[PDB]
């Protein structure tokens, strides 16, 4: 048999649905949803890492001028400083007291730590909706995984599943991300060989093996110390430590709608937007014949005690005569209030126990235990407790239902404006027609 | 649950009160004071004899 419905994505939350076959007994199928992920398509832009100034030894020329050429390194400077009298250890480095030059150059390289400490810079494409889903099919705990994009059927115990598509294509994950270890975060990076010095991308590569190295520092080559023979030089530091200690805080803590963030691959976990389509291939053996399955009458329900503390606070009690002993479903006929059990055993005269959750201040609803609906209706109590670790069981307030029944004070005072409204048009009325048949 | 009630004063009387939380049975509590003891604190003036 093939029976769609919709569930809410929230996840931990079990939803319960009527299976309604004609001739055959009501069932009643817990769904709830363990794991919903979003697996996004990258497709890596580039990589971002620390990079290293070599700087060869300095070319000192005495009695003579020295001269460099243009190499194809990935920042290459160099310069020629006239005028330098460097020493060294032993003294001045050699004679002629002028007109000595100093040969600096110097180029910027990807360290060896980009082969390990590196930002990956993605762009991200349709996701690939999955999700993770148990069913009390038949008193048994069933577990499915599949595909949510409407495809891709799975079949345990001869029930077929088909998941998706998702109502809402909502991710958290922008069109262009970065992945630094195991943390995601939404920036506009820039893009490959146009990087600009001090921030995220001055030293840019496609791959992290790969020798094409983008770099722009802004390497300036300065006049070294009188008396020295080092090479100075001024050049903006490394973005990628910069950002590294003004990164932020990632996705995993800013995502909206409580999204859990994972790398390796890159995930988004639980989003609880949008909602569901589920379509089961039900076999027919699961059913029962409506003759065939236990029919109860004679039946009474009692609410001990209701609180809406959205932990099932509500329990009541059904008073049954069951024609024979089975198995049978019981559903609530409205959406106000959910029941925690789907189906209970059922034995002669006796009594069953169920439980509850709602947000009505009195619960008003009709349970159909086994193709019979009781009615059941009982005052309920606010709980004492503010805050609670857990989402809330039931379903949501709904515009004027809540309304306690104690409302009757509406009743009565609509009542008497409507008997003043009433008395008064009576009046007018007389009038008028008196007034219309007086010539 | 806090429970507020107010009792009278008299020593080797019982009163009960009826703690009515919602959703449970009621419970029923007999409270007696057994003895009320008013110590004043004293400052001593002086001693005579
Ligand atoms: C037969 O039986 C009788 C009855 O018990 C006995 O009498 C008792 O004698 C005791 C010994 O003198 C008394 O005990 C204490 O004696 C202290 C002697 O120095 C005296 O100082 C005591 O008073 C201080 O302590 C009291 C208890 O803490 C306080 O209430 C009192 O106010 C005093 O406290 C000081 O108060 C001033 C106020 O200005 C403060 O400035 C001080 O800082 C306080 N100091 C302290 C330390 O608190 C106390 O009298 C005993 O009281 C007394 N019985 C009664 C009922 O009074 C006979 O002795 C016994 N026969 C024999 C042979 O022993
Ligand atoms: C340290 O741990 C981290 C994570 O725990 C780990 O980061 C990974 O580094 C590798 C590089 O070795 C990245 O690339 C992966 O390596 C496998 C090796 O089997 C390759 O198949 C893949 O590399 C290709 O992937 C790109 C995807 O399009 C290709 O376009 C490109 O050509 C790459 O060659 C695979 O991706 C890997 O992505 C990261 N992981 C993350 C989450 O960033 C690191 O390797 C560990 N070791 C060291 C020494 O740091
Ligand atoms: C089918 O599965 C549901 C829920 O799925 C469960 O999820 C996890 C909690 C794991 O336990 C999974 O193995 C399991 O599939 C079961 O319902 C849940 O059963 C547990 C039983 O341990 C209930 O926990 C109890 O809760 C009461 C009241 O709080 C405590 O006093 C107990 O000590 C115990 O902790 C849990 O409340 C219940 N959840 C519901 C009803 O929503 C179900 O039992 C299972 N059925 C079968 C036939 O396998």
């Amino acid at each position: 048999y093939e029976h769609v419905t919709v569930i809410p994505n929230t996840v931990g939350v079990p939803y319960k649905t009527l299976v309604n076959r004609p001739g055959y007994s009501p069932m009643v199928l817990e769904m709830e949803l363990l794991s919903v992920t979003l697996e996004p398509t990258l497709s890596l832009d580039y990589i971002t890492c620390e990079y290293k100034t070599v700087i060869p030894s300095p070319y000192v020329k005495c009695c003579g001028t020295a001269e460099c050429k243009d190499k194809n390194l990935p920042d290459y400077s160099c310069k020629v400083f006239t005028g330098v009298y460097p020493f060294m250890w032993g003294g001045a480095y050699c004679f002629c007291d002028a007109e000595n030059t100093q040969l600096s150059e110097a180029h910027v390289e990807k360290s060896e730590s980009c082969k390990t400490e590196f930002a990956s810079a993605y762009r991200a494409h349709t996701a690939s909706a999955s999700a993770k889903l148990r069913v009390l099919y038949q008193g048994n705990n069933i577990t499915v995984t599949a595909y949510a994009n409407g495809d891709h059927a799975v079949t345990v115990k001869d029930a077929k599943f088909i998941v998706g598509p998702m109502s809402s294509a909502w991710t958290p994950f922008d069109n262009k991300i970065v992945v630094y270890k195991g943390d995601v975060y939404n920036m506009d990076y820039p893009p490959f060989g146009a990087g600009r010095p001090g921030q995220f991308g001055d030293i840019q590569s496609r791959t992290p093996e790969s020798k094409d190295v983008y770099a722009n520092t802004q390497l300036v080559l300065q006049r070294p110390a009188a008396g020295t023979v080092h090479v100075p030089y001024s050049q903006a530091p490394s973005g990628f430590k910069y950002w590294l200690k003004e990164r932020g805080a990632s996705l995993q803590h800013t995502a909206p709608f409580g999204c859990q963030i994972a790398t390796n691959p890159v995930r988004a976990v639980n989003c609880a937007v949008g909602n569901m389509p589920i379509s089961i291939d039900i076999p027919e053996a699961a059913f029962t014949r409506v003759v065939d399955a236990p029919s109860l009458t004679d039946m009474s329900c009692e609410v001990p005690a209701c609180t809406h503390s959205s932990d099932f606070g509500g329990v009541a009690v059904i008073k049954y005569a069951a024609s024979k002993k089975g198995k049978c479903a019981v559903h609530s006929m409205t959406n106000a209030v959910t029941i925690r059990e789907a189906e209970i055993e059922v034995e002669g005269n006796s009594q069953l126990q169920i439980s509850f959750s709602t947000a009505l201040a009195s619960a008003e609803f009709r349970v159909q235990v086994c193709s019979t609906q009781v009615h059941c209706a009982a005052e309920c109590h606010p709980p004492k407790d503010h805050i609670v670790n857990y989402p809330a069981s039931h379903t949501t307030l709904g515009v004027q239902d809540i309304s306690a029944t104690a409302m009757s004070w509406v009743q009565k005072i609509t009542g008497g404006v409507g008997l003043v409204v009433a008395v008064a048009a009576l009046i007018l009325i007389v009038v008028l027609c008196v007034s219309f048949s007086r010539h």
